[PDB]
């Protein structure tokens, strides 16, 4: 396939990309009438600065700078589709062209690669180029709405599918998503392409590359460079990379951060230079192909090119340039064996990773204040809650908004796009939780980075089962699979550990799975309740825990730690001795995290001897008393 052939010459030599058509245009200086030509002179509304309507009003222009940019050197063009979806011709009146503008983009790209192919023999390649558009998912486009955004996930889905149909009908060699301002239009994109990739066409070769803002790492929607690679990797690009608003000069720490993150292919193309006070590029080639010659014999990049201000002489003097270099070799095992999540910030969770907390009071059954909160509408306050569980340790937010008196979907997406416009709340990923994957999905299409998806079980069977998680993978998040089956929810200890392998050996042959983004439940449940079932329980847990990471590789084990001292409500004290007693043994057991009270976890040697050896003996089951002996305890502090 193409994408057989790509990877190939990037493993021999660097290849050059594009340059600045939005320049070289200029360059032409066209007016109002070379933009409608024939067939938009009737047209009511200006076409100045449409740069996508001159692959049918003035082909021969467009034809002729990819001719030029072709023999300067280039090795892959960009089709003349920036602006073409349906949103961003919004501002021209041209919603219906899309399909058609992208085909014709196409088809003047792919004459004039097979003429300098045919000329040269060197094979040329066109990546169809999807544009970030001008509506971002994760801004806000006032300041004073902070929940309000002006597009959806699904409207991005569909405007980037029809633009990806056109550019797949007219043969692009690669798809290209370039100058991302918002990751999660990347993801949008990226749904599109995955969409399409499975109703009828044949996969590409998918690009990615982010735009850093300035000299602070992050993308304008606030997400760093490592966020950004673990966010959109889900999609496997052959390429991930940076371009524009930067020169070669300060963007190559940021090139070097990303390369040491990604197992893929690193592409870059900066601008020419800074703009001067008459607003022209006006870094000469001779200082570019240097710059991007220090790139390639440190090994940085594997694709060179040029953003804005990149004329054709840039092309080919940097052709020349990196003509020796030899290509980067890519950090094969980056983070093997990690979990990889994603807020502002990445969040990874290795072998050597501590015990990780997760927020549990962002919860509507199970919090009080946020329910009554939420209930109010004060939504603006119920962020409070999270504000504060980051403060007080909690490095994962578990967001619950089943309610029968809430519109599920709605609240969630307000809440969703509120957390957004906090720094630090979104710098941690997001445990999107919801007995209905209505609402899950509704979380998963306003979450910016990579989250986790909880409370997927075997309850419906497994096929409904299968289905979740194609959908979820499809997301690219990460995946909480409760200890729920077909027969009810798992109690005894080889129930849970039969659950537990039987869905992972679901997900990762059948469905293809990563190992390292699931996540079992063996199901904490409640203890010291006065009943004779509810004594083993934390016992079958833990050893259920032991079971399944001793023999399932990759899969982590979490669960509902406050779950277990439900009996002992309104004595807090005795619950958070509980907790940390059972915390003292799961963690030595294998559990890698938990839905906890982050900030109400005791170390275990603080816990008062008489009280920490009631709850050993109320946990493990040492003395039937045990129950009762400590409520004994607890009425000796009135
Ligand atoms: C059901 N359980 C659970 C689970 O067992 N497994 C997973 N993966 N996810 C989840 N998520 C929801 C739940 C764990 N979350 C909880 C569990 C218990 C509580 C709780 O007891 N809150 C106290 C109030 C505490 C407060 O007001 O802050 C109460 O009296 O209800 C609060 C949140």
């Amino acid at each position: 396939t193409l994408r057989d052939e790509i990877n190939a010459i990037l493993q021999k030599r660097i290849m050059v990309l594009d340059g600045g058509m939005g320049t070289m245009i200029q360059r032409e200086k066209l007016n109002e009438e070379h933009f409608r030509g024939q067939e938009f002179k009737d047209h009511a509304r200006p076409l100045k600065g449409n740069n996508d309507i001159l692959s049918i009003t003035q082909p021969d222009v467009i034809y002729q700078i990819h001719k030029e940019y072709l023999l300067a050197g280039a090795d892959i063009i960009e089709t003349n589709t920036f602006s073409s979806t349906s949103i961003a011709q919004a501002d021209y009146g041209l919603e219906h062209l899309a399909y058609r503008m992208n085909m014709c983009s196409a088809g003047v790209a792919r004459k004039a690669a097979e003429e300098v192919t045919l000329q040269t023999g060197i094979k040329r390649f066109v990546a169809g180029a999807l544009g970030p558009t001008n509506k971002t998912l994760s801004v806000s486009p006032s300041v004073e709405r902070p929940d309000y955004r002006n597009i959806t996930f699904d409207e991005l889905v569909e405007a980037y599918q029809e633009q990806a149909k056109g550019l797949l009908d007219g043969g692009v060699d690669i798809l290209l998503i370039e100058t991302i301002f918002d990751t999660a239009n990347a993801k949008a994109a990226l749904f599109a392409l995955q969409n399409l990739f499975e109703e009828k066409y044949a996969p590409r070769p998918i690009f990615i590359s982010g735009t850093i803002v300035d000299k602070s790492g992050r993308t304008l929607s606030g997400q760093t460079g490592e966020g950004f690679v673990i966010s959109v990797s889900h999609g496997e690009p052959l390429c991930i990379g940076l371009n524009c608003a930067l020169g070669a000069a300060e963007m190559r720490p940021f090139i070097e951060i990303i390369g040491k993150c990604t197992t893929a292919y690193v592409l870059c193309y900066p601008n020419a230079g800074l703009p001067n006070t008459f607003g022209d590029y006006d870094e000469t080639p001779s200082m570019m192909a240097k710059h991007l010659k220090d790139f390639a014999m440190d090994g940085l990049v594997n694709i060179v090119g040029g953003c804005c201000g990149s004329t054709p002489d840039h092309i080919r003097e940097i052709a020349e340039a990196v003509k020796n270099c030899k290509p980067r070799v890519p950090p094969a095992t980056a983070f093997e064996g990690h979990m990889l999540l994603s807020g502002l910030e990445p969040f990874r969770i290795g072998p050597y990773t501590n015990f990780v907390n997760i927020g549990e009071r962002c919860n509507v059954a199970g919090s009080r204040k946020f329910a009554k909160l939420i209930m109010a509408g004060n939504y603006e306050e119920a962020l409070c809650v999270a504000k504060v569980q980051v403060e007080m340790g909690a490095q994962v937010l578990d967001v619950n908004m089943d309610d029968g008196m809430l519109d599920g979907p709605s609240a969630m997406t307000r809440f969703c796009n509120l957390i957004a416009s906090e720094p630090d709340i979104a710098k941690v990923p997001l445990c999107i939780d919801s007995s209905n994957f209505a609402v899950i999905e509704a979380g998963l299409k306003c979450c910016q980075g990579k989250c986790i998806v909880n409370s997927i079980s075997l309850k419906e069977g497994e096929d409904d089962f299968l289905e979740k998680a194609r959908k979820i993978k499809k997301y690219g998040a990460a995946m909480v699979v409760m200890a729920f089956d077909e027969e009810g929810q798992a109690t005894e200890t080889d129930t849970k550990i039969r659950v537990c392998t039987r869905a992972y050996h679901l997900l990762v042959k059948k469905l293809g799975f990563n190992p390292n983004d699931i996540i079992f439940d063996p199901n904490i449940l409640t203890i010291g309740t006065g009943m004779e079932e509810h004594n083993l329980y934390a016992i079958n847990f833990i050893h259920a825990t032991k079971v399944i990471k001793e023999t399932l590789p990759g899969a982590r084990i979490s669960g509902g730690l406050s779950n277990l001292s439900f009996s002992f409500r309104g004595m807090e004290a005795i619950r958070e001795a509980m907790h940390g007693v059972f915390l003292y043994h799961a963690i030595k057991s294998g559990m890698d995290m938990g839905i906890v009270n982050a900030g109400n976890l005791p170390v275990y040697d603080d816990i008062h001897k008489e009280l920490l050896q009631l709850c050993e003996d109320l946990i493990w089951n040492k003395d039937p008393e045990a129950t009762e002996k400590l409520l004994r305890y607890a009425q000796t502090q009135g």
